């Protein structure tokens, strides 16, 4: 007992998934009753609480993270009655998911002129989990009919605006978006009702 116990040091980060990150270390001072203790947290917002997770391997995989999102870690020795400090932090960035959050607050409104032409406006989904790449809005004349039969509207590129023309006149439309990222397609707004004049 010549206490304190040296820190872990070469902590590396590698990431796995969108919710896995696997840590590694080096503990110099290398059976015994000894066991390390990972702390990680968000790096923003700046003020968080760490979570923790015991381990006796110079590993440990990070489970259940958010998506797209950059989190700090350290590792620390425990021995006894004897402890290290927190080791050098090291920073990892989950990969990004599939959106899982419908694109919100959608709106349909006539162009001014052309009735025959609508405009369809909205907001990037909450859950969007990584990059917005582009946006599919499907339209029909019959809110039950199934997706395949509604109208295909790709929007390409992270617009939050879209024109579609051609349509008939006095009659009720049914518009749903989903959003795009490198993952693939998200969820679907639930249908937003349009008659035209
Ligand atoms: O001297 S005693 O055997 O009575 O135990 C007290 C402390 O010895 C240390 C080092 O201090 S010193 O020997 O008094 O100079 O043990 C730590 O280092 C040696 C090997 O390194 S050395 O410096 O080249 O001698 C290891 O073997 S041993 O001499 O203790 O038998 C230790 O490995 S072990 O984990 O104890 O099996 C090593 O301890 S540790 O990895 O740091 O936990 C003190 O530790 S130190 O000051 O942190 O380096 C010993 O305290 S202890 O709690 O009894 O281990
Ligand atoms: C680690 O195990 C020790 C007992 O050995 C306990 O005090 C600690 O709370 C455990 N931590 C976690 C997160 O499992
Ligand atoms: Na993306």
């Amino acid at each position: 007992t010549g206490t304190p116990m040296m820190p872990p040091v070469g902590v590396q980060a590698s990431i796995l998934s969108h919710d896995t990150i696997r840590i590694t270390w080096a503990d110099n001072s290398l059976t015994d009753s000894r066991y390390y203790t990972v702390r990680w947290k968000t790096n923003i917002p700046a003020n968080t609480k760490y979570k923790n997770a015991n381990a006796t391997t110079l590993s440990y995989l990070v489970t259940g993270l958010k998506p797209n999102t950059l989190y700090e870690f350290s590792v620390m020795v425990t021995k006894g009655r004897r402890s290290s400090t927190w080791s050098m932090t090291a920073h990892g960035a989950t990969f990004e998911l599939v959106p899982t959050s419908p694109p919100k607050d959608v709106t349909v409104v006539s162009k001014e002129g052309k009735p025959r032409t609508i405009i369809v406006n909205w907001q990037p989904p909450s859950e969007a989990n990584g990059k917005i790449t582009g946006y599919i809005i499907y339209y029909s004349t019959d809110v039950n009919a199934e997706i395949h039969d509604w109208v295909i509207e790709p929007v390409v590129g992270n617009r939050l605006t879209h024109q579609i023309q051609e349509l008939t006149l006095d009659t009720p439309y049914y518009f749903k978006i989903q959003a795009r990222n490198s993952k693939g397609m998200g969820p679907m707004s639930e249908a937003v009702q349009f008659r035209t004049p």
